[PDB]
């Protein structure tokens, strides 16, 4: 082990919870890995996947992102900060997919998985990208769940940060979705307190947080540091007890230790 997994492994036992982290430097594409291997619940993060595999439709119907969709009163669900201001209206998927990447909207996100015809698409995009390990299996909100063991709604930390790196550096989608998603991540309003927080302010991120049961607490960003090469970095914590308070801070302390030297 490095210094630098040993200080995730000392994080993650002061935290009393477990933690799943992987870094990839794309200066000389190396990875580091902390529990890289092991299943984690994606929560909202796994709203990167919906959003991209609709921009990849969008490759070849090139209006898709300006499609109007209806929201009725039935499809909202535990929270829809954006898509309740249009009950009864609609919103393009674009605009869903502001919603969902940038105020983790639920609602947003289950227009975006019925978009690509169940949870199904969405992992049938992740493996048309490369993605062996990703697996969608349910909407918003039970895909929160969350369950220790449960391997709905799961991916591994190194299987992630190479699907966004692919997504956003890399020429899984195209010039335009790609610059879209990176835009969209950049924009993110929930992530203040999680990677970002832990991480030179000098440096440009753009993040997709994800929160669950069991105090499952996770992000994922790609990280523009001062005068180098870009990163990727995901940070994935979850907890034993179903009822466990959010720990942000957890990540904030994860990006700080995987920063040094960068």
């Amino acid at each position: 082990t490095s210094a630098v997994q040993q200080k995730l492994a000392a994080l993650e036992k002061s935290s009393g919870g477990r933690l799943g982290v992987a870094l990839i430097d794309t200066a000389d594409n190396t990875q580091v890995l902390y529990r890289g291997d092991e299943r984690f619940p994606m929560c909202g993060t796994s709203k990167v996947m919906a959003a991209a595999a609709v921009l990849k439709q969008s490759e070849t119907q090139k209006q898709l992102l300006n499609q109007p969709v209806e929201i009725k009163p039935a499809d909202l669900v535990n929270y829809n900060p954006i898509a309740e201001k249009h009950v009864n209206g609609t919103m393009t998927l674009a605009e869903l997919s502001a919603a969902a990447l940038q105020y983790s909207d639920n609602t947003a996100m289950n227009k975006l998985i019925a978009q690509l015809g169940g949870p199904g698409g969405v992992t049938a995009f992740a493996r048309a990208i490369g993605d062996e390990t990703f697996r969608l299996d349910r909407t918003e909100p039970t895909l929160n769940t969350a369950i220790p063991g449960d391997p709905r709604d799961t991916t591994t930390p190194r299987a992630m940060a190479q699907t966004l790196r692919q997504l956003t550096l890399g020429h899984a989608l195209g010039e335009t979705q790609r610059a879209q998603l990176v835009t969209w991540l950049k924009g993110n309003t929930t992530g203040a307190a999680s990677i970002r927080a832990g991480l030179p302010t000098s440096w440009t991120v753009g993040d997709k947080t994800g929160a669950g049961d069991y105090g499952t607490t996770n992000d994922i960003a790609v990280i523009w540091p001062q005068g180098r090469a870009p990163l990727v970095l995901v940070t994935y914590f979850t907890q034993p007890q179903q009822n466990a308070e959010s720990r942000r801070d957890v990540l904030a302390s994860a990006a700080r230790i995987i920063a040094e030297g960068l």
